[PDB]
């Protein structure tokens, strides 16, 4: 029923379809509400980008909480579980993936948003006792590394969706491509 | 002036924007010509996909001919030159990249088209005396491996285009991600 969730869902769809340029008028209309109502929730496109990114990240991380087992010590096994979690989430919720990938490479996420993103799920930190995933790049390239992860993830989802009889095969082959590209031992 | 090239350019733009579903009416209109005229060049959407794919592949390969040096013996160095060639071509011709990537994962390329694609530029074969690039996957996954190459390439082009002061850095970091993902020694 509640208007914030309706606006966040409408913003998810609109950005998934149109990118960050998506219109607040269209988003407000697709929700129940007047555009003025939308502005009381997010006064700027910049704040909507930041709010929606944290919303989508929270949703993903909660799905990962449901799926992840902590008897796992092996970094590669833990990374595979994370990858499987992300692919499932984007196959279940294609617009949430499409939206988050455009928000992630928008140049509009604030340092406050990054810290709230890094903080929100302590349970998902570390899960490596020191880390393997994308720690080899300079800080300037962390967004680029995230973009490559998302590109490999999106291609894996596309083939698994089109050819579901081999979905697990695409997910495993995509994981090993991601692992080689974005880790070092 | 010539109508085939005008239609192939209009088909490139339309598929880049809309995918393989792009309308022959729109393509014909964006070219000089009546839709009936378009059908004398490609009687089906299937034949346009195949014809346009070979056209775009020929264009890419000719650009690679202009750029590539044959004193190169090292497989990694040769693969880097190929990658640099592809990224330059897609930054110079974004719609040609966007089109070819949708055609490549369309399920509509004919075996005849594949053989003509494999044959067209003997000069680009081998350039490895036995090969490293994507020879580790089963034949069923060659399209998937091509999709991962294209995804990594597209992300590299996006960041190089947005942040041209570091274009070479994104190209080098993207190459090493592609190389790790899609080769084995
Ligand atoms: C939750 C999990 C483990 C915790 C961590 O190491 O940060 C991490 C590792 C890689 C992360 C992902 C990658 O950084 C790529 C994406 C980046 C976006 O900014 C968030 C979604 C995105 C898909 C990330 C979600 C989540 O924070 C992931 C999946
Ligand atoms: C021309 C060059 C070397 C010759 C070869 O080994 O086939 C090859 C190696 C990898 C090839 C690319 C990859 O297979 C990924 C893409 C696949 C598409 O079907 C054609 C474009 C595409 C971008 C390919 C163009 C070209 O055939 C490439 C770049």
């Amino acid at each position: 029923e509640d208007k914030k969730q309706a606006l966040l869902e409408a913003a998810t769809q609109a950005i998934a379809q149109s990118g960050i340029a998506a219109s607040t008028a269209v988003i407000a209309r697709n929700a129940g509400v007047a555009e003025g109502t939308l502005f009381r929730y997010f006064a700027t496109k910049d704040e909507l980008i930041n709010t929606l990114y944290l919303h989508l990240k929270q949703d993903l991380c909660q799905s990962m909480i449901m799926e992840l087992d902590r008897s796992i010590t092996d970094a590669k096994m833990m990374t595979r579980f994370i990858w499987n979690s992300y692919i499932s989430w984007g196959l279940n919720h294609p617009a949430r993936h499409r939206a988050i990938r455009q928000l992630a490479v928008s140049e509009k996420l604030t340092k406050e948003t990054e810290q709230r993103a890094d903080d929100m799920f302590p349970e998902l930190r570390d899960l490596c006792h020191r880390s393997v995933l994308m720690v080899f790049m300079s800080d300037e390239y962390r967004a680029f590394g995230d973009g490559l992860f998302l590109a490999l993830a999106e291609t894996t989802m596309d083939f698994a969706a089109r050819d579901p009889a081999r979905a697990g095969e695409y997910i495993a082959l995509g994981f090993e491509a991601m692992w080689r590209a974005l880790t070092r031992e």
